[PDB]
C-alpha cells in the first residue's frame, strides 16, 4: 500500500501543503484522476476547500475533484487512483464519510492500489479508529473506527498534558501503540516499508513503557 500521512498542512512561513509537494511527487508513480474528501472542513466551504487542494496538486499532474461535487461518489472512489483526505474536525469526517457509504469504498480503492494522502483529520482516518484525535467530538461520527489502513494510532499536532491522555487510552487499549506526530512530520508509507520524515521529534507510546524518540528515517 501507498499512503503519505502528513501531521499538518501547512509550515510556518510556507504555503499550503508546499511540504508535502515533494513527497507526493516522488510518491505519485503516474497517477493522475484523485478525489478529494473534504468532509473534515467546517468552517470553509467544502467546494472552496477542493479548489486550493487541485491548485497546488494540479502541477503535479494530479487532477482534483470535489466528492461532493460528482453524481456518483462510490463510482468517483472505484475508478480514482488517488483518495486525498483533508483536514479540520476528524468527527465530523467520520461522520460523513460513514453516513455517505464512502468509508469502505475508499479503503477498498486504496488496498486496490490507489495512493492515500491524508494531513491532521485525514491522517487520524488512515488509522484503525478515530481515538487520538485532538479535536472536540461535535458530532457523533456512529462508530470510532475508520479506514484500517495504517495499523498504528497517529496523534497529530503532537505537543506536550497531551501524554497523559494518551495514557489513560493505553489504559482502556493497552495493545495501542500510538505514534504523536508532530507538526512539519509525516509517515510515507509505500513499497512496503512506513518510514517517519519530517524535522521534529515524533514520539511513541506503548502501555507500561516509556515515551520513546523516534528520528526521522525511522521504518515502522
Amino acid at each position: 500500500m501507498e499512503l503519505l500521512l502528513l501531521s499538518n498542512s501547512t509550515l510556518p512561513g510556507k504555503a499550503w501543503l508546499e511540504h508535502a509537494l515533494p513527497l507526493i511527487a516522488n510518491q505519485l508513480n503516474g497517477r493522475r484522476s484523485a478525489v478529494f474528501i473534504p468532509f473534515a472542513g467546517v468552517t470553509q466551504t467544502w467546494d472552496e476547500y477542493t479548489d486550493k487542494t487541485a491548485e497546488v496538486l494540479a502541477p503535479l499532474g494530479v487532477n482534483v475533484t470535489g466528492i461532493h461535487r460528482v453524481a456518483d461518489p462510490l463510482a468517483a472512489i472505484e475508478k480514482a487512483e488517488i483518495i486525498i483526505v483533508g483536514g479540520g474536525n476528524t468527527f465530523q469526517l467520520l461522520k460523513e464519510s460513514r453516513e455517505r457509504g464512502l468509508l469502505a469504498p475508499m479503503a477498498d480503492r486504496v488496498k486496490r492500489g490507489a495512493l492515500y494522502i491524508g494531513w491532521s483529520a485525514g491522517a487520524n482516518l488512515a488509522c484503525p479508529t478515530i481515538r487520538t484525535t485532538n479535536d472536540m467530538p461535535i458530532v457523533d461520527p456512529n462508530g470510532f473506527d475508520a479506514l484500517d489502513l495504517f495499523p498504528l494510532q497517529i496523534n497529530p499536532h503532537f505537543t506536550n498534558t497531551r501524554e497523559q491522555r494518551i495514557r489513560e487510552l493505553l489504559v482502556v487499549a493497552p495493545e495501542l501503540t500510538v505514534i504523536g506526530l508532530p507538526e512539519g512530520n509525516w509517515i510515507q508509507v509505500s513499497n512496503g516499508q512506513a518510514v517517519l520524515g519530517g524535522p521534529n521529534t515524533t514520539w511513541v507510546f506503548k502501555a507500561g513503557e516509556e515515551a520513546v524518540a523516534l528520528e526521522a528515517g525511522h521504518r515502522f
